[PDB]
């Protein structure tokens, strides 16, 4: 310079902030399997935050759905699905619990996904009472209804 010598060399940077917040596919998911480690603050207050938001709000129920229908052997995925979806159905935004009532038969779906192995331990109650709470809150009584 003049007076000074620069010293870090430094050589390039990366790109810079992205204008259009879209990190909710990866809290969702970290936030229904927390197996490996990481922070430990608000990870489901985070996805809330997002459903907020037009975008990261259809990739965060939409995850949710996935995890929420898994295979009739790990139901673990599906019970921390069940903890999102009804967190963000309430905190979330006025959208996740609109689409929770379109979507009604897929959080219902889980109620009766029973699943042992040929032969096993009955043990995947504790998402079968789970899902079928997500639809007694967001509905819990109903004026007639009206189906042919």
């Amino acid at each position: 310079g003049s007076s000074r010598m620069s010293t870090s060399s430094l050589r390039r940077q990366m790109k810079n902030i992205v204008h259009n917040y879209s990190e909710a596919e990866i809290k969702v998911r970290e936030a229904t399997s927390n197996d490996p480690w990481g922070p430990s603050s608000s990870l489901m207050s985070e996805i809330a935050d997002l459903t907020y938001n037009v975008v990261a709000f259809s990739e965060i129920m939409s995850m949710i759905w996935k995890r929420l229908n898994d295979h009739g052997k790990n139901w673990r995925h599906v019970y921390k699905a069940m903890t999102l979806m009804e967190y963000l159905i309430k905190t979330g935004s006025e959208r996740v619990s609109q689409q929770c009532k379109e979507n009604m038969y897929a959080v219902q779906t889980l109620k009766d996904f029973q699943y042992v192995d040929r032969d096993g331990k009955d043990q995947g109650v504790n998402v079968r009472e789970k899902a079928k709470q997500l639809v007694a809150l967001l509905r819990d009584e109903d004026r007639l209804r009206e189906e042919r």
